[PDB]
């Protein structure tokens, strides 16, 4: 079922016109023109059945949090170079072959980080890991301040800007969670209308305990990615078919972070900014607002330690 005739012009709810291209159900897209949509198209159009739950969830997040001017204004005020939240360009409803579809136009990207990680024999340098994590912290602060948590940070959800390999973006908000609607934090409890536990090797202890994801969970997920990226491994990676095992290790390692460091890093040679990062996340209550700038400054010490600085170079 081809949802679009290639090269057709579609108009979104605000009457903005777009041309649809070849796929990369996501298709290359661009502004309406006499010219065809090329391989170097700046946008993609995602189309799903109108009854698809995740697309609606993702679209609401994009409308609410990723308006182009909204993002630019944040970038300018917080004095960032960029912000890795993809931009929302429009959406609508598309009926084809007697069925109803929903579509959304968003930024197009280059490679995901997982392909790059694997091509590098599953290692990122300390430099690369710290630079990635600083920008992810910028992203998490932004979405958290707009009432959402992601719940599933990982390399395959991190894409490079297709025209700038030093900018990384966090994608996939189909199972993102609105933890703070109208400024009222969700209680420490399960959400019946939510099925997802994240990705098993990276997910939060909260998620393992069947509680809705919150801000501390996102920072914890990022913690586990940092270790994975630095070392090629997590301690519980042998037994991911048993979520009981994975939660148990996580809980015990949270209780003793030095033993996590000893386990994951050689000898007596563990990067202290990572330990400090995890110690800081461990102190967070379920409903508590992280001190994002403190977390960034902890990472900045890692860079100072290795003879570098936050120069924006991901060094991939």
């Amino acid at each position: 079922a081809e949802q679009f005739a290639v090269g057709e012009i579609i108009t979104d709810m605000a009457a903005a016109a777009w041309k649809v291209g070849l796929p990369i159900c996501i298709y290359l897209a661009d502004m309406n023109s006499s010219e065809s949509v090329g391989s170097d198209a700046p946008c993609v159009v995602k189309v799903e059945p109108s009854d698809n739950g995740p697309l609606f969830t993702e679209l609401k997040f994009y409308q609410r949090a990723a308006k182009p001017e909204q993002i630019q204004k944040w970038i300018r005020t917080r004095k960032l170079k960029y912000l890795g939240v993809p931009k929302y360009w429009g959406s609508g409803l598309h009926d084809k072959n007697g069925k109803s579809y929903r579509f959304m136009i968003m930024d197009r990207f280059g490679s995901d980080l997982q392909k790059i990680y694997e091509a590098n024999a599953k290692r990122f340098s300390r430099k690369t890991v710290l630079q990635l994590s600083l920008r992810i912290l910028d992203i998490l602060e932004y979405i958290h301040e707009h009432e959402y948590v992601h719940g599933d940070i990982k390399a395959s959800n991190l894409l490079l800007n297709y025209k700038n390999p030093d900018q990384v973006y966090l994608v996939d908000y189909g199972l993102a969670y609105r933890y703070c609607p109208e400024g009222v934090h969700k209680a420490y409890a399960a959400d019946p209308k939510r099925c997802h536990d994240g990705t098993i090797e990276f997910t939060s202890i909260d998620a393992h305990n069947g509680v809705a994801p919150s801000r501390r969970g996102d920072l914890e997920i990022l913690g586990y990615c940092m270790i994975q990226w630095l070392t090629g491994h997590l301690p519980w990676e042998d037994n991911l078919k048993d979520p009981k095992y994975v939660r148990d290790s996580k809980i015990r390692y949270r209780e003793n972070i030095a033993s996590l460091m000893d386990k994951c890093f050689p000898a007596a040679n563990a990067p202290g900014e990572i330990a400090k990062y995890m110690e800081t996340v461990k102190l967070l209550d379920y409903t508590e607002k992280p001190l994002y700038e403190n977390l960034r400054d902890i990472l900045l010490q890692g860079l100072k330690a290795i003879g570098s600085k936050d120069d924006g170079k991901l060094d991939l």
